[PDB]
């Protein structure tokens, strides 16, 4: 989990599934808008799995969520969340 | 905002801690997030001299005695 601090990417978890869990927990999290933006720029890359973290760090902080997801697409296993 | 609380180059650590504590208590966040903010932002936003001491270090009283 009910805390944004506990949202961590699984070793085989697709980045899109991790982002969805992070987004849902952050929206429910009680914090100011600037703190939520800071939580995204800190915790999202920090709590990503080793493979995605390596990609995201090379990409830099000055990149959008769509650019992050495109760079991490297909990395890892299939996961357990059904999507179209 | 707690994010903007930064120690001055000549500002005593005790004065910085007082400003950090007052802003954190007024900040709207969960108890675990506030504890995490203390563990990350307090040392991170301290001046170069205090930051060097704090990284080598613990309770707040031990931090203030080491930075006095």
């Amino acid at each position: 989990p009910t805390s944004i601090l506990d949202i961590r990417q699984g070793p085989k978890e697709p980045f899109r599934d991790y982002v969805d869990r992070f987004s849902k927990t952050l929206r429910a999290e009680q914090a100011s808008q600037e703190v939520k933006n800071w939580m995204t720029e800190t915790l999202l890359v920090q709590n990503a799995n080793p493979d995605c973290k390596t990609i995201l760090k090379a990409l830099g902080p000055g990149a959008t969520l769509e650019e992050m997801m495109t760079a991490c697409q297909g990395v890892g296993g299939p996961g357990h969340k059904a999507r179209v």
